[PDB]
C-alpha cells in the first residue's frame, strides 16, 4: 500500500536515501530534495547543479551529491545552502562514497577521485581504468571500483596506487559489493563473480543470468542479484550454486535489497516487488508507479522507492 507520494521533482528520479524522519532524493531536473518522510512534503530543494543528479549520500549533517556535470557538491542539510564545490573530474560523476575524513568519486572520465571532505581539495586521483567508472566502495583502507573497461580495480586509499585489477568479465561491471574477504562483481555479460580480495583471482563466476546484471547484494551466506531478464536470483557465496529464482517482473531489474525474510526489488515494470525469500515466491506488488523504478530502500516496515515519473513514494512494506 502507498502512504504518500513525493511530488515536485520534475524529471525522473535516480537516487534516494531516507533515514528516521526525512527523505533525500536525486533526480534529472539537477535538484536534490529533501523531504519529510511522515508528512510527505518537500522542506529544501537543493540547487547548484547544472544537470542530472546521479548518487547522493547523506549523514545527520551533510548531503553528498554527484552529477552528470563532472562535480560532486557538498550541502548542509538543514540550511540547504552548498558549502564545497569539489571540481576535478572532465566527466560525469557516477558513484560516490564519503566518511568523516574524506569523499571517494567515480566518473566517466575513468578516474576514481579521493577529496578531504573539509577542505575540498583533489588529495588523490586513481588512474588505471580505460573507460567510465561505474560503481564503487572503500574502507579505511582500499578502493574497490568497477568500470566500463569489463576490470574491477583494488586501490591502496591513501597511497594512490593499483594493488589488483580482477579480470575475467568480458562486459561493463555495474555493481560490487566487497568485504575484507571477497569482493563480488556484477557485469553486463550476465555473469556474477566471487573473488578473493586478498589475491585478485576469481573463485566463482555465477551463471544463469540470460542478460546483463544491473544490482547485487551479498552477506555471509547468499548472493542476491537482479538482472535486464526481468528475475531475481539467490546464490550460495562458497558453493556458486543458483538456489531460487523470483520471476514476476516483466521488465529489467534496477534495484534491490534483502534482509534475512524477505527481498525487495525495483524493475522497469513500474512495480516494486517482495519476495519471501526463503520460499522464493511474491508476496506483494506495489504498484501506482507510471514508470520505470530505478532506487529504493527499505527499513522494518516502510518502503522508498524512485521512479522514471519523478515521483517518490512510500510504501508499507507487508500492508
Amino acid at each position: 500500500q502507498s502512504l504518500r507520494t513525493l511530488q515536485g521533482h520534475q524529471s525522473a528520479v535516480t537516487s534516494l536515501q531516507f533515514n528516521d524522519n526525512i527523505v533525500v532524493s536525486g533526480s534529472d531536473d539537477s535538484t536534490v530534495k529533501v523531504w519529510d518522510i511522515k508528512t510527505g512534503q518537500s522542506l529544501r530543494t537543493l540547487q547548484g547543479h547544472q544537470s542530472a543528479v546521479t548518487s547522493l549520500q547523506f549523514n545527520d549533517n551533510i548531503v553528498v551529491s554527484g552529477s552528470d556535470d563532472s562535480t560532486v557538491k557538498v550541502w548542509d542539510i538543514k540550511t540547504g545552502q552548498s558549502l564545497r564545490t569539489l571540481q576535478g573530474h572532465q566527466s560525469a560523476v557516477t558513484s560516490l562514497q564519503f566518511n568523516d575524513n574524506i569523499v571517494v568519486s567515480g566518473s566517466d572520465d575513468s578516474t576514481v577521485k579521493v577529496w578531504d571532505i573539509k577542505t575540498g581539495q583533489s588529495l588523490r586521483t586513481l588512474q588505471g581504468h580505460q573507460s567510465a567508472v561505474t560503481s564503487l566502495q572503500f574502507n579505511d583502507n582500499i578502493v574497490v571500483s568497477g568500470s566500463d573497461d569489463s576490470t574491477v580495480k583494488v586501490w591502496d586509499i591513501k597511497t594512490g596506487q593499483s594493488l589488483r585489477t580482477l579480470q575475467g568479465h568480458q562486459s561493463a561491471v555495474t555493481s560490487l559489493q566487497f568485504n575484507d574477504n571477497i569482493v563480488v562483481s556484477g557485469s553486463d555479460d550476465s555473469t556474477v563473480k566471487v573473488w578473493d580480495i586478498k589475491t585478485g583471482q576469481s573463485l566463482r563466476t555465477l551463471q544463469g543470468h540470460q542478460s546483463a546484471v544491473t544490482s547485487l547484494q551479498f552477506n555471509d551466506n547468499i548472493v542476491v542479484s537482479g538482472s535486464d531478464d526481468s528475475t531475481v536470483k539467490v546464490w550460495d557465496i562458497k558453493t556458486g550454486q543458483s538456489l531460487r529464482t523470483l520471476q514476476g517482473h516483466q521488465s529489467a531489474v534496477t534495484s534491490l535489497q534483502f534482509n534475512d525474510n524477505i527481498v525487495v526489488s525495483g524493475s522497469d515494470d513500474s512495480t516494486v516487488k517482495v519476495w519471501d525469500i526463503k520460499t522464493g515466491q511474491s508476496l506483494r506488488t506495489l504498484q501506482g508507479h507510471q514508470s520505470a523504478v530505478t532506487s529504493l530502500q527499505f527499513n522494518d516496515n516502510i518502503v522508498v522507492s524512485g521512479s522514471d515519473d519523478s515521483t517518490v513514494k512510500v510504501w508499507d512494506i507487508k500492508g
